[PDB]
């Protein structure tokens, strides 16, 4: 029963493998809550971790 979502506050540009890509405006489905600091998700057609503190928990 996971369905919360986040949203970034500013932009970022991970250029490292592994880190989830996305600018100011996207939103994020959580699918878990692997970390306090770190979480998981999916964005359309791109997928991985990201900072949870670059992400503002908002309204599911």
């Amino acid at each position: 029963g996971e369905e919360m979502l986040v949203q970034a506050l500013y932009d970022f540009v991970p250029q490292e493998s592994g880190e989830l890509d996305f600018r100011r405006g996207d939103v994020i489905t959580v699918t878990d809550r692997s970390d306090e600091n770190w979480w998981n998700g999916e964005i359309g057609n791109r997928k991985g971790i990201f900072p949870a503190t670059y992400v503002t928990p908002y309204h599911s």
